[PDB]
C-alpha cells in the first residue's frame, strides 16, 4: 500500500 498511499497524495494533480 505503499505506492497507493503517495498515489492519493499525487491524485491531487491528476484531478488538476
Amino acid at each position: 500500500g505503499i505506492l497507493s498511499s503517495l498515489w492519493k497524495k499525487l491524485k491531487k494533480i491528476i484531478a488538476k
